[PDB]
């Protein structure tokens, strides 16, 4: 688990890429609630696999939002998981 | 909550278009692995809202999967409710 950029005792949750940033949610919060400006930084949760990357695609066989690499590991394992449909994360808010 | 149509002690959890059908997780696994044909429906869960309905749009906001009229509903109540970034829901499978 990657640890959060802006305090200590917290693993991250979140990465904006304006901020180039990994912050657990408080600091998600206490982050993008300063202002509007900051309120519209688009941010995306952090792979469940790894939690050192910002999720890149949701696969609903898996139930797991997964980076790019994480989900090219899991997806090429063998045919029965090459078979998954996963959809591209947006970062969003 | 609405019932499983292919049985009588549980309620729905999964939507399949192609059989026209509100299904429980067990009914659904019993329906779509009799064979490879039936096993490429694409299936989607049911709304968390009401709990009758295919659910269309995801919202993170909310950590909520909504039918087309409970999305409406809830995101034109008031407009910090409709900023809310939501994004298709695909069936899968
Ligand atoms: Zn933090
Ligand atoms: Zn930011
Ligand atoms: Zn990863
Ligand atoms: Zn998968
Ligand atoms: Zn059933
Ligand atoms: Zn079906
Ligand atoms: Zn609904
Ligand atoms: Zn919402």
């Amino acid at each position: 688990a990657r640890p959060c950029d802006t305090c200590r005792s917290n693993a991250c949750t979140v990465y904006c890429h304006a901020d180039s940033a990994y912050l657990c949610m408080s600091c998600d919060a206490q982050v993008h609630s300063a202002n509007r400006v900051a309120s519209r930084h688009k941010r995306v949760r952090v792979c469940e696999s790894c939690e050192r990357a910002p999720a890149a695609f949701l696969c609903e066989a898996d139930d797991a939002s997964l980076c790019t690499a994480c989900d090219s590991e899991v997806h090429s394992a063998n045919p029965l998981a090459r078979r998954h449909q996963r959809v591209p994360i947006l970062p969003i808010s």
